[PDB]
């Protein structure tokens, strides 16, 4: 996969599959423009990113500030003018308890970083996303978005959201050259172990690297899927299926 003078933004890009996404990404050739809370992790990103034969632009923001959002889609477009690839990765797990247990600061954090702040993303490089001649978006989720675990209901229903959006959103855009598709990343032997499927072997979870690798290629321009989930453990495009 040839991403040679294409133009990528990964949020999340400090740690976990944003980190090594943002890596994948580089490798072949992209531009990465890696969004994160702290300068000072995505300055630890962007040693390995110089290690190769890149360099990365390093945007701290918090990504709940929703001006900030807007912002840096000006920003995209004064310097490029497009945007190739957005990597919707920001999120946070929240607190695993029964539903009504929650704590209300907690469930509003969750909505407003998992679900809005991706929809104010959207809305801010969808037009950028529209110049690209291959424009790609990868909306990461969770495999208990449709498994709906015990306990684990507000990033549950946060994750089910965002996978609608994206439905919707590529449902919008099917004739043009953009796609959309959401991720389930499955887990991974560090981040995200806690969401091993049953019959997965805790032994055995993937290197973060190695899903990454994966999901790289939905950035690919010759990708002609949209509106689909694509499950890195089981390496393909699943369907939706309508309650019946
Ligand atoms: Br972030
Ligand atoms: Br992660
Ligand atoms: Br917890
Ligand atoms: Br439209």
């Amino acid at each position: 996969i040839d991403l040679t003078g294409r133009l990528a933004l990964v949020t999340g890009a400090s740690r976990g599959i944003g980190y090594f996404l943002s890596l994948e990404l580089a490798k072949r050739g992209a531009h990465v423009i890696a969004v994160a809370r702290t300068v000072g992790g995505l300055e630890e990103l962007d040693d390995e990113i110089r290690k190769l034969g890149s360099s990365a632009t390093l945007v701290p923001l918090d990504i709940t500030d929703m001006e900030a959002l807007d912002r840096l889609g000006g920003t995209i477009h004064e310097r490029w003018g497009k945007l190739d690839i957005l990597v919707a990765n920001a999120g946070i797990l929240g607190t695993i308890s029964p539903i009504g247990h929650v704590e209300a600061k907690t469930f509003e954090k969750v909505m407003n970083i998992n679900v809005t702040s991706v929809w104010r993303l959207i809305r801010s490089v969808d037009p950028l996303l529209r110049a690209s001649d291959a424009g790609r978006a990868i909306m990461l989720s969770s495999g208990v978005a449709h498994s709906c675990r015990a306990f684990w209901g507000p990033y549950a229903a946060s994750k089910a959201a965002v996978e609608v959006m994206a439905r919707c959103w590529a449902e919008e855009t099917k004739k043009m050259k953009l796609k959309i598709n959401s991720v389930n990343p499955g887990a991974t032997r560090t981040a995200m172990r806690a969401q091993a499927m049953p019959g997965e072997d805790p032994e055995t979870l993937p290197t973060p690297q190695s899903v990454a690798e994966k999901i790289v290629k939905l950035a690919d321009p010759k990708l002609e899927v949209t509106g689909k989930l694509f499950d890195v453990r089981q390496d393909r495009f699943l369907d939706y299926h309508m309650p019946s």
